């Protein structure tokens, strides 16, 4: 039958569509499959999202996103040379590229309380700089990570949004534009405009 | 289909393990490339014919889907597989990898003592939501599968820390993982290369 999926009913990222059901949510929409969402308030980790499909449920962005990605066409290519490249990149959005990211953004929008703030600053950022110096050099003038629109695009595409509140990314043009190509697809925007309209109805 | 081919380094737990581990469990020979100074500059490359792979949780995917018993066939199964393949390297690791980073290489700096209890906090969670999920199974989900590769070396790291002391069914987990036959030789193959430099 038809997914349903778990979203928070009052989002902390305030309706700017950051949290980790904004890649679940655009790849359902990028594939066409009509979808339930159900509003939560407080899976193995107790996060969201959750997919449920049947007796089948899901955790994790990434293998929610893989599942929809494998069970419908548009999100992985059919060579299984170019498909392990892709689950390379989706696993590289996830365990190098976000953690590099959030050490940073931790520090930079919440530890302005701390006392060796402005070292610790320093020191994530400096990390951040060559993992987005060593993206910028891969993607160079390509228009996605690896040949057509990917499942892995959509992971770093949401992986590097939450970049936007620091502005760090107005030093790299190529990431800022691939980004900026990201959110003007229209499955993005009616992913992002759902996620809004929760926001607004509480 | 050819042997494929590895990338390590002569400096080391390092990211070659799992792979190691995981072609170890299926049979695969494997050749090994030695180097000194992948987007990123890590090990391993693994290199079959004209498909070259970086990332050790991609790498251990390609190797689980085209050799079989460490993926389920039953889609449901191997679908859970997956989201534990993720829950390791990108909910588990990252609390590790901020935890080993303060406790070793960031004692020197004055922030120590309030940094690293921060980092002790959530990893803690962390292995509380593990151990609660693990409670007294054998593996993460039914069989022995490439989650556990995964998930058990990365809490391998974790050895040099005595923190999985008060965690008594994951400490023992890691010990399942550790007497398969299969880890064994990739321990030795992965000691091979240590002694030769």
């Amino acid at each position: 039958p038809n997914p349903t999926i778990t979203v928070f009913e009052r989002s902390p990222d305030g309706g700017r569509g950051l949290a980790r059901d904004m890649p679940v949510r655009w790849a359902l929409e990028e594939v066409g499959q009509p979808y339930h969402v159900r509003r939560l308030s407080f899976q193995p980790f107790g996060q969201i999202p959750s997919y449920e499909q049947g007796d089948l449920i899901l955790f994790e962005s990434g293998a929610i996103v893989m599942h929809i990605a494998q069970h419908h066409s548009g999100l992985l290519p059919e060579d299984q040379l170019r498909r392990a490249r892709t689950v390379a990149w989706m696993f590289a959005a996830l365990n190098t590229i976000e953690p590099s990211i959030l050490n940073f953004t931790t520090v930079w929008l919440f530890e302005r309380n701390e006392p060796w703030h402005e070292a610790r600053l320093a020191r994530t950022k400096e990390q951040l700089l060559k993992r987005l110096d060593e993206l910028s050099a891969w993607l160079g003038d390509r228009e996605w990570l690896e040949g057509s629109f990917s499942a892995a695009d959509i992971l770093m595409i949401c992986v590097l949004r939450r970049l936007e509140s620091s502005g760090i990314l107005k030093d790299y043009g190529n990431l800022l534009a691939y980004v900026e190509r990201g959110k003007a697809r229209p499955a993005f925007k009616r992913a992002f405009d759902a996620q809004l309209a929760v926001f607004t109805a509480a």
